[PDB]
């Protein structure tokens, strides 16, 4: 992986939001910024 | 944590980009992502 196509994956955003979970004890937040980077991401095309 | 104060911490951005390292295998596009996504949480204030 180059790094893209498995940041194309639901999978990816699945686990980033994971991680961002664990850090920030926080559901919501947590969608909310899978949400923001995905879309920053999004930006990066 | 509600899930902020921890966002704003180089220690987040940084296990963040090593999340995003070892999904994409590639530090220099995850370093990519990890400013992204910041200037994107950055957008979230």
């Amino acid at each position: 992986p180059s790094g893209e196509s498995v940041v194309a994956t639901e999978a990816f955003w699945d686990d980033l939001q994971g991680f961002l979970e664990q850090r920030l004890k926080d559901y919501d937040e947590a969608n909310k910024l899978r949400v923001l980077f995905k879309e920053a991401w999004r930006s990066s095309f």
